[PDB]
């Protein structure tokens, strides 16, 4: 089997991407944030505290003939940005882009943090990191990908995120029309439950490439590119007037600037992030200070190749017995 679904930016800045997902019978379509940095499929629901719902579509298990309470199971997750949600668990039929899993754990939110209530465009998350991070207790649950894997034509999914445009998530096959050149594969460590890999270095604009190992994770559910402070300082030093602002919470730059590109290494290959991808626009409406898309990881404990980086590539998440990542230009 295979599946293929379009993923669409939630706003003009590409802060996140939403993908329609069918849950239940008859289908209830929710727009979920596919997150390769977490392992819970959770949704706004008929159980979510009413004051915490503001425009999201909800899953109502009582309307699904295939929904079963997963008796006694609860979940609770906290994300690197301070956000959280928690609740109870149903099993139900979940389909993505024509690929169906029966008995998927669908984590129904009772509580969500402010950051979720205030995003009417995101009806929940679909985690695609390793199932070892799943937060369901007392019986940990599998991701949609792990449940689908055995049925797929190839144990892979691919992320093809657009810059200010829709893109695609495919499951079970590699669309050889979707990229240019060849795919470079690189080793993955699953020790922290992430798609963790080691970049071979970086360049800023037309500068020389610096060969240096940068461990990090491929994370579709993080907007920006978070890298070591040394790397990030070297980038923003090439932008007149850029500075780190503790008041704003990262590097800002004059909105009048033209940003340089940023290249990262994948083995002997190179992925180039155009400068425009690193512009996240005014810090507040009408400001002439703009927020940067490359930020320091210093206050995180991990480097994160988020959407700024991933949208510059066709990315293969190879879930074979020995997992690997692949990157191609596009
Ligand atoms: C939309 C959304 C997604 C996620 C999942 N990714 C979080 C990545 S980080 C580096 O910020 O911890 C959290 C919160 C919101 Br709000």
């Amino acid at each position: 089997s295979t599946g293929s679904a379009t993923t669409t930016p939630i706003d003009s800045l590409d802060d996140a991407y939403i993908t329609p997902v069918q849950i239940g019978t008859p289908a209830q379509t929710l727009n979920l944030d596919f997150d390769t940095g977490s392992s819970d499929l959770w949704v706004f629901s008929s159980e979510t505290t009413a004051s915490e719902v503001d425009g999201q579509t909800i899953y109502t298990p009582s309307k699904s003939t295939t929904a079963k309470l997963l008796s006694g199971a609860t979940w609770s997750i906290s994300y690197g940005d301070g956000s959280s949600s928690s609740g109870d668990v149903y099993t139900d039929t979940v389909s993505v882009g024509g690929l169906t899993v029966t008995g998927q754990a669908v984590e129904s939110a009772k509580k969500v943090s402010s950051s979720f209530t205030e995003d009417s465009t995101i009806d929940g998350l679909l985690g695609l990191a390793f199932s070892t991070l799943n937060t369901v207790s007392p019986t940990q649950q599998k991701t949609f990908f792990d449940n689908a894997k055995a049925s797929l034509d190839s144990p892979v999914f691919t992320a093809d995120l657009g810059y200010h445009a829709p893109g695609t998530y495919n499951f079970g096959f590699i669309d050889t029309t979707a990229y240019t050149g060849s795919i470079t594969y690189t080793a993955v460590s699953t020790k922290q439950g992430f798609w963790e890999w080691t970049s071979t270095g970086y360049a800023v604009g037309s500068g020389t490439f610096k060969s240096t190992s940068i461990d990090g994770i491929a994370d579709t559910g993080t907007t920006l590119l978070y890298l070591p402070a040394t790397v990030v300082s070297a980038y923003w030093a090439q932008v007149s007037g850029a500075k780190s602002s503790s008041s704003v919470g990262g590097y800002v730059f004059p909105c009048s600037a033209t940003l340089p590109s940023f290249t990262f290494g994948v083995g002997s290959a190179r992925i180039v992030i155009p400068g425009d991808y690193i512009d996240f626009g005014p810090i507040s409406t009408g400001s002439s200070s703009c927020f940067g898309g490359i930020q320091s990881s210093a206050g995180i404990g991990i480097n994160i190749f988020g959407d700024v980086a991933l949208k510059a590539a066709f990315v293969v998440f190879n879930g074979a017995t020995t997992p690997t990542l692949g990157f191609a230009s596009k």
